[PDB]
C-alpha cells in the first residue's frame, strides 16, 4: 500500500513538475536528505491562486491552495526518488503565504499542506514544520511549499 | 554536582514551562539521523501569550530580547521533553527566529540575542550556534515571536 | 585545473574579508558533513553597499548585483571555514531574503545574482535547491540576505 495508492484512492493525480523560476534545481539531496524548491498552487500548468488570504483568498481556499502546492512538492519528491515508497518520512514542511493583517488563521490554511502529507505517507507523513507570511510572492502566488524527506 | 543545562537553568532562576501543544497538524518537533528540530515556539509563561504585537511599534527592543529569551526557553523545555536530560545534546547547531518588526526599527537581530544568549548561557560551549533571522508581517497567535531549534543527538 | 579559486581568478573576483557576526552567533555552523552560514551581506571592502527596497530603492539588475555580492561574501566565509573551495562537494542550498516593494515580484530574477554567481564559480557542484522570500524590515537595512548549505 504506497503513496501512489493514497493519491488513486483520494481520486488525485500528480501533476506535471514546474520548471524552477530562477537558475536552481527543483530539489538537491546531501546524504540521506531531498528537499524541494518552492512549489507553487498549479493545476494544469496554471497557477490557481494569486493573491493574500484574508484578501483575496478565505481560509477554507487557503487550505486548498496549501494542498494543491504539497500535490505539487509530491510530484517533484516522486521525479527525484521514482517510488514515493522510497521515502522514509516527510520530516519537514516550511510553508510561506501572504496574509493580510485582519487573518492569522493561516496555521490553518497550512494544515491543507500537512494534512495531505498525513493522508498520502501515513505514519511517515508526520512532520514537524515552519510557517513564515511575506507580503510580496513569486507569481504573486497565495502560497509556497516546501517538503524534507529521508531516503 | 553536575554541571548539566538544567542546573544552569536551576542557577539561573528560570523554570521550563510546559510545553504547548501544536498549533496544527503537525509533530512539535522531528528527528532525522542525529539532527532534532522543533517546530515553532512561542513566548508563553504559565500558558499565556507573553507578547502579541510588533517591535517598535507595541514593544521596546529590551522587550523583545525579552519576548525571544522566553520563546527559545519554550524551546528547550520542548527539546528537554524530546531527549530527557539535556546534556543528551551535542549542540544546538542552528537558532531560526521570526519577528514581526515595524519599518521604524532594524534592531531586532538584537532582540533575536535574547535567543542567542540563553542558548549559551544554557548549553555552554553546546550552544554555539549559527542563526537566520526574518521580519514577517503576520504571525501566529499575533506573537511578537517565533523561535526554531535544531539539535545535535 | 580549473577550481573556484581560479574561476574567481578568471572572474575577476577578490574574495572579501569576512564580516563578523551582528549578534552573540557563529558565522557557521557545521553538523556531520553539512556547512550552513549565518547570514550574509552585500559588504564591499567592508561598506554595505545596498540599503533599501527593490523596486523602490533599487532596480532589478541592482538586484542581482546585490545579492551576487552577498553571494561572494557567503563564498569568502565557505573559503575560511575550507581551506580549499575544491574540498566542498556541492552547495546544495541557497536561501535568500529580499525588502521588496508591492509593486515589484521580479525578485527571483535577483536572486538569480546567487544562484548564477554558485554555478559560474564551482560548476557542478554549485547546482542547488532554492529558497526565496521576502521580509518587510531587514538587519542593517540591507536590501538582502543569503545564506549557504555545503556538503564537506
Ligand atoms: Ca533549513
Ligand atoms: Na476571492
Ligand atoms: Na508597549
Ligand atoms: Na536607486
Amino acid at each position: 500500500n504506497t503513496p501512489e495508492s493514497r493519491l488513486v484512492a483520494a481520486g488525485l493525480e500528480l501533476p506535471e513538475v514546474a520548471a524552477a523560476l530562477g537558475n536552481y534545481e527543483p530539489y538537491s539531496i546531501v546524504g540521506s536528505q531531498l528537499m524541494t524548491s518552492g512549489q507553487f498552487p498549479y493545476l494544469q500548468g496554471k497557477l490557481l491562486y494569486q493573491g493574500q488570504l484574508g484578501a483575496d483568498y478565505t481560509v477554507s481556499e487557503g487550505y486548498a491552495a496549501c494542498r494543491l502546492a504539497t500535490l505539487n512538492a509530491i510530484a517533484q519528491l516522486k521525479q527525484a526518488c521514482g517510488e514515493l515508497s522510497r521515502i522514509k518520512q516527510i520530516y519537514r514542511l516550511e510553508g510561506v503565504l501572504n496574509v493580510h493583517q485582519s487573518c492569522i488563521e493561516h496555521p490553518k490554511a497550512l494544515d491543507g499542506a500537512s494534512d495531505l502529507l498525513l493522508e498520502i505517507f501515513g505514519e511517515a507523513g508526520r512532520h514537524s514544520r515552519m510557517i513564515w507570511t511575506n507580503p510580496v510572492m513569486p507569481l504573486n502566488s497565495l502560497c509556497l511549499v516546501y517538503l524534507f524527506a529521508e531516503l
